[PDB]
């Protein structure tokens, strides 16, 4: 069977290489929802991780970008970051992993040339390819019943394919509750100026049929790093009187990505968020209170990391996943997959992508495999040290849990 | 002499692996107190580690799996964590670990049979086996006089063998005072329900009659996330008034294991122990308005080890050790020891054992010994590629502070 | 070209070997400044960092210590770290590194023969000798004009050389200035006791008069843990009435060292000061409000590094660099290189000595570079694998901007 290193190095990264991917979180869109699904080496390009990168070393003013074109800051973000520099950066080197796999050339650095290939083909065509070449069978997306665009779809009666899954986004009515109560009531949610039995019982409703319409795998939250529950707040009042209780009812659970610190530079839009460590008191009491409830959980700090790990030890109904955002770097991703499975074992799932750019899915799961994979190497080979035998069927079990059964299974 | 890193490293690894330890820290007992000191391939499987990490996984609930006889929750661990998913964790990986090293083979995964081997023999036998496999000269145990069990064999003038030390738990006296003060008055020592120089006196005295009947190396408590000092509370005036002065008068150093966060999981009881950020000042105070007290100390939280080495920098009347629970991982335990090294030289205590089961030396000692030997490898080589020349015999003394020396040097 | 690990790490390696080291923060001074320069086998020994490490082992006391020549101290740390236990510790390291470097060899451990090679050299020989070994074309200095002897020579006209370049440190004006304020009158600068208009022309004009005397890169501050902006405070107050307007006129940086905790043990001097972690609060409001004001940053906590990362994304004002003090050892310069450039590219500045002896810019820039050079050697193969191009070129631009550049172009 497994008794080398090199053997069971080969039979790790063929199981995780083949294993079909479901991607449990992501800003990408079912491919018939139309513009709201982004792909093309210019929205790569364009990506807001590169553009905090570029306005570190360009002199072209934060508005002069924003009012220059598509292609235009395309092109400018190419000069500045891979030819005036090398595109040493995690969001650079991963530009350049999905023009390879893409089959295109990296070598050439043939702009014009790459924009050709995507030129030529329709949405529908990318998803296909890149959903076969990064392996990844199912994709959960965000769905925001805020968003203007997005809701005309869901309420036109558009339904998804069957790769890819809905998610409820409720960011507004957590934490806009002031500005959002209006709009409810301009739905039909007759919600009241204070909270009250009648607020109560609208807020529910509200969450209830957009479950019934979107039927979402889960509900899902972005909370900054003061994030504490209880909470005398509409948020706190919303998650302990509508949300908990509706997600109970319906066995869906609720996902926090806790940590992010909105727009603390306006001007740079979707790259002007920072971060923050939270406290773990309000996760810890919603685990430990709401018992029949589930809990999806990520966090933005690296400093919030390690007790996170320690809190998935308390609670089975918390489930731990990926390294999100500022946590997406091989540095963080291998630190943190390490803690996770020395004291997880293989009870978490590893990562997502929260791919924004349909091509990202292509280095987002490269990066991220290849690291997974060398920690499961390193994993299997202590035991295998130890006198234990792994055959080439557990290991394909085992990765079949890291990237996609621990998730369905956890919804249930 | 040793001029190549393949040589070096061969020195270094026996020098590390023939070191007699000093485990200064476990949860285990002299054999002749009998029923307390645990041992069996079924306590290994139901060590509270294992215990949270099943959890996470099975359906059996809570209650049943208490209501379960040993030896049933062993076979329903070794199941769910090593049969249904890969025995990948640590603590797992410890337990196979322990297995190979008492001659058995996890190749066959035979539950049945390695338990016919511990079925054959005594408490006696297994401890001297164990302590020859894990090459631990020295185990301090934890005893603590509010235990009834414990405090009989004290009472009755037991003594534990040459191989084993006492240590003065104080958590209940620290913690819990408002509960003790009733058991000490209770025992004869007439504390007030003030805080008066009667009840001071009288503490002290408390203290002092078991520092004569236990003649333990240091006195040692497990203090929250909260710990802060000078304080007003019962553990500030007691640890100022009473702990403090008496171990200066005996000389006997004082233990804190800070950042555990008791009990936000009850149902889980020994599995139910989180863990927090602590703040420095109150260990800072300590060390500088006491100069003439030796402070031991070891910290929970990921956040804590390197202000903690650095703290070391500037008081040599603290003494650092180990990497404690949730700190007893690879991934950290490697971060830690090379952070400490760097600062530190070799003027501290890698690690300790923390055992609750006789058996568990043998894993937590080769899964610690091998790293901390790649530490000490590297940091030779790295001198040595300096022009510097170290002999084996310099390696050896090294590794007799790091791993016995430093210690009892501290303890005098 | 460049198509394979091993040709890539030689190409890296000599790019990072060669590459003249602008060193943007020491401790150093022009050799026509005097005594002030320290430089000696003996300076070496005695540098605060080893003295902190010998008093976790030696038995003398530290008002001896104090008593000792600088000569006896010396022999001392050499005994108590070099011989009764292996120099593993980076700060021992570091002084073998020196020795060797200068031909001297640590084999012999010959501290008597090391020490006849100075005796015969001229601080300006040393200089020379020293700079061509660390390869450090330019040096910044710490110029202090609070310390009476440093402002002699400011005020007799005294100019360092080309190599030298000064930076106004300004602590005693922003964190001590009850005590302060009194100096600045006693110069003719005639500051009241309360802060008014009259207070805050004559501080402006204290920082204009040095500004034009000392002609700084930047103007620098080390700051507590517990920093923060806006303040009502001196620090608060003088920040934004004097030193932030002033800076943003003559277009000078300001230069903060986040995070140490002055004098925890004051009998230690400089050996004696602590870390903790800091609130970004204050930094991310001064780089928000204070667009046209430039900063450069640098924290000593552990737990800070990654947020200052991802605060340099958000604000191109800022320029993140080295790894300070307790950050300055092999296991955190290399997360924390790692952090940077995988989140910032090439857009900061890896390193800076804070050599207070300069023999110290031998190892600091030995031990640095190897450890950089292993992270670019690690990215620049990652994009390769990815089908890009480096030419050896580029690879030498790159080191240009990490190890010089970058600062020029900042402060420009
Ligand atoms: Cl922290
Ligand atoms: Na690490
Ligand atoms: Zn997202
Ligand atoms: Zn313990
Ligand atoms: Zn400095």
């Amino acid at each position: 069977s497994i008794n080398s290193r090199e053997v069971l190095a080969e039979k790790v990264k063929n199981a995780v290489n083949n294993q079909p991917v479901t991607d449990m979180h992501t800003h990408l869109f079912s491919p018939n929802f139309g513009e709201i699904l982004l792909w093309d080496i210019d929205e790569l390009l364009t990506y807001h991780y590169l553009v905090a990168e570029v306005m570190r070393w360009t002199d072209v003013s934060i508005e002069a970008f924003w009012a220059m074109s598509k292609r235009e800051q395309a092109d400018l973000i190419w000069e500045e970051l891979f030819i005036k520099r090398s595109p040493v950066s995690e969001a650079c080197r991963g530009v350049l992993t999905c023009l390879q796999g893409l089959g295109l050339d990296p070598a050439t650095r043939d702009l014009q040339v790459y924009r050709e290939y995507f030129a030529k083909k329709t949405s529908e065509e990318q998803v296909d390819t890149v959903l076969q070449l990064a392996n990844v069978s199912d994709v959960v997306m965000t769905n925001d019943p805020f968003d203007d665009n997005e809701r005309i779809s869901w309420l036109e009666g558009k339904q998804p394919d069957s790769r890819f899954h809905a998610a409820l986004r409720l960011d507004p009515l957590l934490n806009e509750y002031e500005q959002t109560k209006h709009r409810l009531r301009d739905w039909g949610y007759k919600v009241n100026d204070e909270w009250n039995e009648g607020s109560i019982q609208e807020v529910k409703r509200f969450l209830t049929d957009w479950i019934e319409r979107m039927d979402p795998v889960y509900m899902a939250v972005s909370l900054p790093p003061t994030f504490s529950f209880p909470e005398e707040s509409n948020r706190g009042r919303i998650i302990r009187d509508c949300l908990l209780p509706v997600a109970e009812k319906h066995n869906i659970p609720f996902a926090m990505m806790i940590g992010v610190k909105k727009r603390v530079h306006p001007a740079l839009g979707d790259a002007g968020d920072f971060v923050g460590k939270a406290s773990m008191d309000g996760v810890e009491h919603l685990l430990r209170e709401y018992p029949n409830n589930k809990f999806l959980v990520t966090m933005l700090s690296r400093e919030n990391q390690h007790e996170l790990v320690v809190l998935a030890r308390k609670f089975s109904n918390l489930m731990i996943f990926g390294c999100w955002w500022f946590m997406n770097n091989p540095e963080i991703i291998n630190e943190m997959t390490r803690m996770r499975m020395e004291m997880l074992g293989t009870s978490f799932i590893p990562q997502h992508s929260d791919a924004r750019v349909l091509e990202q899915l292509i280095y987002k799961w490269h990066h991220s495999k290849s690291i997974i994979a060398e920690v499961l190497i390193d994993k299997y080979d202590d035991i295998l040290q130890a006198g234990w035998e792994v055959t080439e069927e557990e290991i394909k079990r085992d990765v079949a849990d890291l990237f996609s059964r621990n998730f369905w299974r956890f919804v249930g």
